[PDB]
Order: C-alpha cells, then sequence, then structure tokens
C-alpha cells in the first residue's frame, strides 16, 4: 500500500516518528532511503509509485504531487580541523568557492539550486559517509546534516566553518511531497499533524 | 559613506536595530527602502553603489558581494475572509495555482524562484500596500510579511491560508549582502554580531 521515501539528510529519529504513526492507519508501509540529491528525481519516475517523500530538497510544483513543510533541521559546512580555511572565517567563508568541495552526486547528474555545489573543483560521492571519510581525510570540505557530524564535532575530528554565515548551523526546511490523492484523507492529515507536532524536538 | 538597502519585507523594527548600531562606527549612513522584488537587481547596478543589502530574496554568488543570514521572519498567504479558498484548506492550498494571485512586480520583469508567482493569473503591483488593498477587496490572494498583516488579521479583515502548508507562517530567511571590502572590517563584524543577537526577538 503506502510507500514513503526518506532522504539521508533526514535524522533517523524523524523516521521512527513517522513510521509509528502510519501503521495505526496503514497496513502495509514501505520505507525507502535515498540521497537527497536523488529524492525528487525518484518520485518523478511513475513506475516508482511513491506516495510520500520526505526531503530537504526543493522544487515548486511537481507532476502529481503537492508540497508542505514538516519542520526544520540543521546542516553544517565542515572540514578537517586544520584545513586551510579553518579558524580564519568571513573572508575565507567566501573562498569556499575556490576550495575543493565534496558534494553529493546525483544519478541524473542534475542538481537543484539548493544542492548544486558552490565551488569547483567538486568531487562527487554517493552519500554522506563517503563525504566525511574524505573531509576527515581531509581532501575538501562539505555540507552535512547535524546528526552525522555532531559525533565527530565534539570529538574534535571535524570543525565547523558555517558559523559566521549562519550561526547555529544552516537552518534548512524539511518538505513533504505527497501524492495529491492523499489531500484531505482523514489518515494523511493525522500523519502530518502528528509528525509535525512531534518534530519540534529534536531542535 | 555607508549605503544600505532594506527591503519592504523586513520588519520596520529590524531597521532601527541596524541603524542605531552603524552610527557608532559610521558617520554618514544612508538607508534605502526597496521592493524585495527589486533588492538584488538594484545592488547589481554598480552606479547604485550599495554596500549592504538586507533582503528576503536569494541568489547564490553575486558579482562583488557576499551573503550571510541575519535571522528569520514570517510571511503568510492571505485572502479575503470569504475568498472561495478560505476555510477549506489542503486540497484548496493546491488550487492557489488556479486562483488569481496578487504578486509583487519587479522593474526588470524578472523574478527569482523564491518570489516568482505560483499561479496565474497574476496581477502585479509595486508594493505590499497595493497588494493588500486588492486582497482585502478582494480580487486575488497574496503572500505578505507578518508585520503588515497581523493588524488586519486579528481584526478579521483578512484570513490566512498558509497554515496547513506551514503552520506558524512561512518561515523565511533574511539575508545580508555585503560588499566584500567589508569582510573582516572590525566595524561590519560588530554590526552583524549585534544585529543578529538582537533580531532573535521579534520572533
Ligand atoms: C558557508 C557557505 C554557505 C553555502 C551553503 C548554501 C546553503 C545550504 C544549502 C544546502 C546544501 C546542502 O548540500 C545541504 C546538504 C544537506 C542538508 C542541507 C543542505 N543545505
Ligand atoms: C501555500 C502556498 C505556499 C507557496 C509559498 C511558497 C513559499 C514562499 C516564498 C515567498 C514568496 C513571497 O512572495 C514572499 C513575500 C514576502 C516574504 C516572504 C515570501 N516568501
Amino acid at each position: 500500500n503506502l510507500r514513503v521515501l526518506l532522504d539521508t539528510a533526514i535524522p533517523p529519529s524523524f523516521c521512527d516518528t513517522v513510521s509509528s504513526v502510519l501503521l495505526d492507519d496503514f497496513n502495509m508501509v514501505s520505507l525507502i532511503r535515498t540521497s537527497p540529491a536523488d529524492s525528487l528525481a525518484t518520485i518523478k519516475q511513475d513506475n516508482a509509485e511513491i506516495d510520500i517523500a520526505i526531503t530537504i530538497d526543493e522544487e515548486l510544483k511537481i507532476s502529481r504531487f503537492n508540497q508542505c513543510v514538516l519542520g526544520y533541521t540543521k546542516a553544517f559546512v565542515v572540514a578537517h580541523p586544520q584545513h586551510p580555511l579553518c579558524n580564519a572565517s568571513l573572508h575565507s567563508i567566501a573562498s569556499l568557492a575556490n576550495y575543493r568541495q565534496i558534494s553529493l552526486g546525483s544519478r541524473s547528474g542534475q542538481h537543484s539550486n539548493l544542492l548544486r555545489p558552490v565551488s569547483d573543483k567538486v568531487l562527487f560521492v554517493e552519500n554522506f559517509d563517503d563525504m566525511l571519510r574524505l573531509v576527515e581525510a581531509g581532501v575538501g570540505w562539505g555540507i552535512a546534516p547535524h546528526y552525522f557530524v555532531e559525533e565527530r564535532l565534539r570529538n574534535g575530528t571535524l570543525a565547523v566553518l558555517s558559523e559566521l554565515y549562519e550561526p547555529g548551523g544552516i537552518d534548512t526546511k524539511v518538505y513533504c511531497y505527497y501524492n495529491t490523492a492523499l489531500e484531505s484523507e482523514r489518515s494523511f492529515l493525522r500523519f502530518l499533524e502528528s509528525a509535525r507536532q512531534r518534530l519540534r524536538e529534536l531542535g
């Protein structure tokens, strides 16, 4: 029955919050994980027959789907704690566009404004694990969700650069793309209401 | 000396917060108001010789300028309290793309993804006052900053539709575009630090 796709930028908590709720109302629920760079591409494939996507990625008006927002979540631009650009911010926060960035690659090779890399050179990868191996290494810098990075962060293995750009990490909305058929379906509305109401915390 | 441009979506408080601070460090400070639809166009004109823009509008990498974020602020999609789409949300929240929208026109006729109208027909205007005359009228619906609308809102003259899309109004970042020359200038940094630190409230 209900197939829902969850990108990797979504905290793995925001995912049990969901799944608990949908089983009340639904009797078969499949959960698919996906690069954020591939989320929206995927739901456009009709055969893939997704009914709900949870992503950070944005695009206005899609084919058969509607959009709304569930919450907010944070990402950081990170590097090795002696990457040149470490320390020395504001000026160097503009020089990111010169340094090598480790970006999430997409299947379609295409990117949204939101996820397109800011610099060159870019070195593409499949997911945030590969990304951090590399910035820990540390060739390049990257933007990764909080949940990934906070482990290493307090451990001093990685440092943040995002801070003078946006203190507190880069606030980023979490969207919900849902097949229009679910608009005003007593059950979907419960999921929305309940997912949101919960997803204040973590925050 | 210092010329700073402030779009109309910026609360008129976020504007005294700024202006107080800059006079400590600056001795001539001009403040220009602008449609958000025209903010960025304007700072690209070189003759206009703007040193700092405060806008909700977004564009990545501009000519001589850097970007960072000062805070957050809210906007609502509003209409006449017996506009068809009133009441009846979620489905109708998708039918906005069919109803007439009152959008902020731009000089260049061009719009960013962020400000481009969602529907047609569109009926362009110069500013948020014209916009509300019209949605109060009420031909069409529009998106307007909180500060404008909260007056009329509790007064029942206008109703919100944004709520199932994004409860609490549509969170929207407030960017700072500052000429690169000001990067690491003891004074600019004070302004940033102090503007931000204050602009938590209102919120
Ligand atoms: C200091 C440089 C700021 C440039 C960042 C531009 C805004 C962030 C957009 C964004 C890009 C991502 O790759 C991303 C990845 C995971 C989660 C949020 C993200 N936000
Ligand atoms: C319920 C329909 C949601 C569609 C709104 C799309 C996100 C809002 C982007 C935006 C458009 C504006 O015109 C605007 C104007 C002033 C302040 C913030 C704004 N945000």
